[PDB]
């Protein structure tokens, strides 16, 4: 039973490489 | 039973490479 | 039973490479 | 039973490489 | 039963490599 | 002159949410 | 002259949320 | 002249939230 | 001249939240 | 001239929150 995630709730995964204003 | 995710709820996965204003 | 996701609800997956204003 | 995460709630994972203003 | 995390709640994991203003 | 990216070369942007074997 | 990235070369940006074997 | 990154070369930005084997 | 990074070379930025084997 | 980093070379920035074997 190999499983990644169970009920991830609003996990904000961001990889910001540019510009945010 | 190999499974990635169970009920991911509003997980904001963003890879920002440009410009956001 | 190899399965990717079960009931993903409004997961906003965005790969922004350009400009958003 | 190899599993990554159980109910991660609003975990803000950010890799900021550019500019945020 | 090898598992990474159980109910991580709002863990702000940030790798800041650029500029934040 | 607001521009997102100039000559992005083979940038592999992947958002893996399921199973890859 | 607001710009995100200049010549990003093979930047592997991955947000792994499931299972990779 | 607000700019995020100049010639990022093979920067491996990974946000691993699940299982990798 | 506000800029995040200049020629980042193979910077391995990882946020491991699950299981790696 | 506000700038984050100049030629970061193979800086391994890791935030390990789970299990690594």
């Amino acid at each position: 039973m190999i499983v990644g995630q169970e009920k991830p709730y609003q996990n904000k995964n961001a990889i910001n490489n540019g510009v945010r204003i």
